[PDB]
């Protein structure tokens, strides 16, 4: 399925994910597509900071939902 | 010299740079520190987006200046 990923600047990309992906898998797919380390990715949906071990579908993330990405600057 | 680099939420790093460092060099220094690819970085100084082949001193970025970093999602 396709979701959107959006930063605080409004920049938006599309990302192919599976509903059964863990958040870690989602961050890995962002890293593959964009080169951003997973530990640098804070992903937010509907108020909540998304946790790596949880699954997208369990957060009721939907087809064409948008995750918000914030840069962590962890290094 | 030291400069600061900040995200839109206020996350801050320092970098060791020279006035003659190109913007490409500085992005590569950020990649070294943070793992972020240079072509994924946009750096801004006091409203002005910094261009890869120019140097810090071109923008009158002196010691202890702050730059802001955003992702390009390129």
């Amino acid at each position: 399925m396709q979701i959107f990923v959006k930063t605080l600047t409004g920049k938006t990309i599309t990302l192919e994910v599976e509903p059964s992906d863990t958040i870690e898998n989602v961050k890995a797919k962002i890293q593959d597509k964009e080169g951003i380390p997973p530990d640098q990715q804070r992903l937010i949906f509907a108020g909540k900071q998304l946790e790596d071990g949880r699954t997208l579908s369990d957060y009721n993330i939907q087809k064409e939902s948008t995750l918000h990405l914030v840069l962590r600057l962890r290094g």
